[PDB]
């Protein structure tokens, strides 16, 4: 096929492939290095990452395409020695299955984030995620190398311009090992995004997720540090130590019989509830009833937050924060917070706090504003234009090894180039697009 070998594709593939992932960079050290409150560095840690593993392996491949295509063909003749076919078919298997992995750990990453939002708060430490991918490139390099000590090899394709995976049992082993890893890479990556769709849906109110990230949410009947029978939010059902009483307690609230076990909305119910008594108990309040009526309902989230973690009483006793949120003055209040005990006992929580009541936005907790669909459709992107790119290679693969003439070496170099690609739209799909195509979403 005279169209299919041509020069054209590796240098326009390169030109695309090296801006993008350049500018993806450069955007990501501007946003990360700033230091302000969100713990979301690591989402921007594994895109600037990304971009990183994608720049280098078109960097490290196609010069040497360029220089076959120049040369007039013939791999053979300018690697008369198997070093540079070999290097080249590592090079390609790292970086390919580098981009697959790190694209789920994103995936596994967003759907324990949503899904399990009070774990994921205090169990991350952000040094646990950079060690995954550091982790994740060793064990891939570790199985590129298997053709080096004698599982499988690297053999040059058709038109004799690229290296890749051959296709007796060591050669068949090593194909199919690539073949499935690749597949359980995109079947992780579509899970955990359908799940992460699925719960945006599902998401409670503002003021329910805050507290979720906060306190956690148990749907089962469960005993607290004193021996009381508790559910949902920190809903307490009964004093009494009998488990038949708080059943029928649970059952009076809800309606039907539950038998210790509830649902996300019976929870956000009884949650709703406490919202009401606690708003009872500040409107009652003498000293909180002003500050209450002052704050936009952002900021008394923030205020009705502290009253469920120290009552009614313990919030009234910060005087002069209170003092200073009815006068605006932001920068000051977030100053005497943080000099109290409370903020050297809960330092993750009293900082969430703090900054919503400083800022007046849910930055500290999410996202939750017009983002959401924002997210939703990115994610449902990245599905569409991952499995388009990458499925080809791995079904043609599988193809082989179960076992003009054949038009199957035409179609081997579509469906590589089509997985090549997928590494080119990248920085795109996850940030230059939103970046750059964020003023026509208002319009919209
Ligand atoms: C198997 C998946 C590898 C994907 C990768 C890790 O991202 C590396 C691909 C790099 C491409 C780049 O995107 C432009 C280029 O040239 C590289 C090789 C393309 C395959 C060989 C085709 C040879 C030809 O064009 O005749
Ligand atoms: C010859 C081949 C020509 C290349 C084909 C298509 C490039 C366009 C691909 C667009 C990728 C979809 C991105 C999208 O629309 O989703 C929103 C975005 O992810 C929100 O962040
Ligand atoms: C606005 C988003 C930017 C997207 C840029 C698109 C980059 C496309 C670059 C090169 C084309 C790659 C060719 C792959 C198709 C394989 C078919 C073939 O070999 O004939
Ligand atoms: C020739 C190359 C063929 C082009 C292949 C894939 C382009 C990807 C299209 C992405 C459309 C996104 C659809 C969506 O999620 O709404
Ligand atoms: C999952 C979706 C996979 C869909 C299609 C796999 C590609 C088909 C490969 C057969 C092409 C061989 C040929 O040229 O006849």
């Amino acid at each position: 096929d005279c169209g299919s070998v041509s020069v054209a594709f590796p240098i326009t593939m390169l030109l695309t492939g090296f801006v993008g992932n350049a500018l993806a960079m450069l955007l990501v050290s501007r946003s990360y290095r700033r230091r302000e409150s969100k713990r979301k560095k690591s989402f921007l840690l594994c895109i600037g990452w990304l971009a990183l593993t994608d720049l280098v392996g078109q960097l490290l491949t196609t010069p040497v395409v360029i220089v076959v295509y120049l040369s007039k063909q013939r791999w053979e003749h300018i690697d008369p020695s198997g070093r540079l076919c070999t290097f080249f078919g590592l090079t390609m298997t790292v970086f390919g299955l580098s981009s697959l992995f790190i694209a789920s750990a994103m995936a596994v990453e967003r759907a324990l984030a949503i899904r399990a939002p009070h774990w994921y708060a205090s169990h991350m430490k952000t040094r646990a995620t950079r060690a995954v991918l550091l982790g994740v490139w060793l064990a891939v390099l570790a199985f590129a190398l298997l053709p080096v000590l004698g599982v499988g090899q690297y053999t040059v394709q058709w038109p004799g311009t690229w290296c890749f995976i051959s296709t007796n049992w060591g050669n068949l082993f090593f194909a199919s090992a690539f073949a499935f890893l690749g597949l359980l890479a995109l079947t992780v990556t579509f899970s955990c995004n359908l799940a992460t769709i699925k719960a945006l849906v599902s998401r409670g109110s503002n003021i329910f997720e805050m507290l979720r990230i906060d306190e956690g949410l148990r749907l089962k009947i469960y005993k607290d540090t004193e021996g009381y029978y508790t559910i949902g939010i920190g809903h307490l059902l009964t004093k009494s130590p009998s488990l038949n009483a708080a059943k029928s307690e649970l059952d009076k609230a809800i309606g039907r019989n539950t038998n210790g076990v509830i649902t996300k909305d019976e929870a956000e119910k009884l949650f709703n509830q406490d919202v009401d008594a606690t708003v009872r108990g500040i409107l009652r309040n003498a000293k909180l009833k002003p500050v209450y009526d002052s704050l936009d309902a952002v900021r008394r989230a923030a205020l009705i937050n502290m009253v469920f973690q120290m009552g009614e009483t313990g919030v009234a006793g910060f005087t002069n924060s209170l003092r200073m949120l009815q006068q605006k003055r932001w920068d000051e209040a977030a100053v005497n917070l943080a000099k109290s005990r409370w903020y050297n006992q809960t330092p993750n929580r009293a900082k969430r706090v703090i900054t919503t009541f400083r800022t007046g936005t849910w930055d500290a907790y999410g996202s939750w504003g017009r983002i959401t669909t924002e997210t939703a459709i990115q994610l449902m992107a990245i599905m569409c234009v991952l499995s388009v790119c990458w499925s080809p290679l791995l079904i043609m693969m599988l193809k082989m090894i179960f076992n003009e003439k054949q038009k199957e070496c035409n179609f081997f170099l579509i469906a590589v180039r089509l997985a090549s690609l997928n590494q080119i739209l990248d920085p795109w799909v996850y940030l230059l697009l939103r970046k750059i195509l964020g003023r026509p979403l208002e319009v919209l």
